[PDB]
C-alpha cells in the first residue's frame, strides 16, 4: 500500500500535535509525538505516517531518520507567535540541507486561526509561501479549520514531486 | 465584506438551478451571506435563467464569473463526459490555465448510477480540483460544494 | 370575481409596457388579465402609464395598487421614485397604499442601483421589492402578484 512519510515541524507550542490529533483522532483538548492512520485522499488509500518535531526534542537520532525519509514537511507558525513566524526559514533551511535539495514537498501552515490576538498578517504569510513556492493554508486544531485540506494538501505535493 | 461572483456549468438538467436554489432558499421544487473559515462573505450566483442558451451570454458569465461548479449527473454518462469541453471553454474565455473550479456530481439520491465515484476522482485528481457529490434534493453536499468553490477562489486571489 | 386596479408607474424607458405585456400575453416587445393568485381567481386590471394632473389623479385615486418601476442601470429612475411615491401618496390622501419596487433590466451587465440600496429603499417604504428583467420574464409574475398579496393584505 502507499505509505506517505509527513513531518510537521515548528516551534515548540505552535500546535502540531494538536493538528494532528485532530486529523487523526478528529477531536481537540485545550501526548503521542507520532501518529500513523490509513486514509483516503481523493479516492486514493494510503497511509500516514507522522511525527511532530520543534527540533530539540530528546530522540535526536529518530528524528534525524525521520527528516531523512520525511516525502513532505509542514511548516507550522501560530498566527499570535511572531517568533514561530520567524522561525520558519530555519527550519525550511533545516529541511532542504538535509533532504539535499531544493525541491522538497512543503506547505506552510498558519494555525491557531481561531484566535482574535494576531501578531502574524495573513499578507505576510502568503507573501513568504509565493516566495516560497509552496502552498499557505490558515488552520486551526481547535476548530478544524484548514486541518484536513493542509495534510491532503502536502500529499497532493508529494505525488507532484513524484511525478 | 468579500464578494464571490460564482457560475454553476453543465449540461441540460443536470440540477444547477436546484442546487442553486437548494444553496440560498434551502428548498427543492441569487446571493447568500455566509461564514467560511471564520471570514464572512457574500455569494452570488449569477443567474443564467433564459440566457443560458446562448453563447455569446454564456461568454459573458464566464468572464464575469470567479469560480465554477462543474455540475454533471451521476445518472448521466453523457454529462460526465461534456465536463472536459466545459472545463477547456471556461480556460480558452478567461484567457486562463488557473481558474477555480469544483467538480460536482449531482443527483446521489437516485439509485440508477452510471458514472461511479472513481470515474470522477480520478477526473478531478487530474485536473487538481476538489470532487463533490451532491443531491439537491437530500442536500447532500450543497453547501460543501459551493463552499468549498468559494475556498478555491480565495487560493487563487492569494497565489 | 374579485378585480384589482393595478397601475405601473415609473420614469421613461425603464420596463413598464414591456413588463406589462410579458405579464398579458407573454412575450417581451387598462390591459385585463385573469389570473389565479393564491388559490383565487383574480380579474387584473392593469394601466400602463407609457403614455396631466386630471388623468394623474383619477388613476391614482382609483388605482389600489402601484408599481413603482426602475430600471437598475437607470440611476435617474431610481431616484425618480421618491417622486412617484410621494405624489401617489398626496393624491390618494393615504399613508397606506399597496406598492411594490421593481427593479427591472436585471439581465443586463450594467448595474449602477445596486440590490442592497434598492432592498433599503423598499424597507423604509415597508414593500416589497422584487427583481424583474421582461426580457427572460425573470420575476415579472412574481412582481404583479406580489402586488395583489399587497392589496389584499390592505383590505384585510
Ligand atoms: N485556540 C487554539 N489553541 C490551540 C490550537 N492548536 C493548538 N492549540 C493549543 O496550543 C497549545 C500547544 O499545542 P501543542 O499541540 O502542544 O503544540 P506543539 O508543541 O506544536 O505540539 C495547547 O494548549 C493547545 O491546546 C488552535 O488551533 N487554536
Ligand atoms: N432526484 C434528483 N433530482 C434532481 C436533483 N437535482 C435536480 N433534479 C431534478 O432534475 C431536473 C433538472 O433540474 P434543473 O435544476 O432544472 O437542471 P438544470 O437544467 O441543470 O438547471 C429537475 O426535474 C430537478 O427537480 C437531485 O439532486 N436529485
Ligand atoms: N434588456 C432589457 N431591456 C428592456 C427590459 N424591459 C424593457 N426593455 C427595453 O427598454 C426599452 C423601454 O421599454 P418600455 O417597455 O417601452 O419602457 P416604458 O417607457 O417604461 O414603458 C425598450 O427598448 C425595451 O425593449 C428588460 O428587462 N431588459
Ligand atoms: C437546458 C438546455 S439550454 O439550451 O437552455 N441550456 C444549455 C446550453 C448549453 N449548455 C452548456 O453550455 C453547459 N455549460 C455551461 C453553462 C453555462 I450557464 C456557462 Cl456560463 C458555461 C458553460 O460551459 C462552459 C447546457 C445548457
Ligand atoms: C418617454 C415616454 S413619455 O413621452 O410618454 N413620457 C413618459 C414619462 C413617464 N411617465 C409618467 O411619469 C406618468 N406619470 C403618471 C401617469 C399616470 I396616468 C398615473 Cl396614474 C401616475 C403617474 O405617475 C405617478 C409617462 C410618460
Amino acid at each position: 500500500m502507499t505509505e506517505y512519510k509527513l513531518v510537521v515541524v515548528g516551534a515548540c507550542g505552535v500546535g502540531k500535535s494538536a493538528l494532528t490529533i485532530q486529523l487523526i483522532q478528529n477531536h481537540f483538548v485545550d501526548i503521542e509525538d507520532s501518529y500513523r492512520k490509513q486514509v483516503v485522499i481523493d479516492g486514493e488509500t494510503s497511509l500516514l505516517d507522522i511525527l511532530d518535531t520543534a527540533g530539540q526534542e530528546e530522540y535526536s537520532a529518530m528524528r534525524d531518520q525521520y527528516m531523512r525519509t520525511g516525502e513532505g514537511f509542514l511548516l507550522v507558525f501560530a498566527i499570535n507567535n511572531t517568533k514561530s513566524f520567524e522561525d520558519i526559514h530555519h527550519y525550511r533551511e533545516q529541511i532542504k540541507r538535509v533532504k539535499d535539495s531544493e525541491d522538497v514537498p512543503m506547505v506552510l501552515v498558519g494555525n491557531k486561526s481561531d484566535l482574535p490576538s494576531r501578531t502574524v498578517d495573513t499578507k505576510q504569510a502568503q507573501d513568504l509561501a509565493r516566495s516560497y513556492g509552496i502552498p499557505f493554508i490558515e488552520t486551526s486544531a481547535k476548530t478544524r479549520q484548514g486541518v484536513d485540506d493542509a495534510f491532503y494538501t502536502l500529499v497532493r505535493e508529494i505525488r507532484k514531486h513524484k511525478e
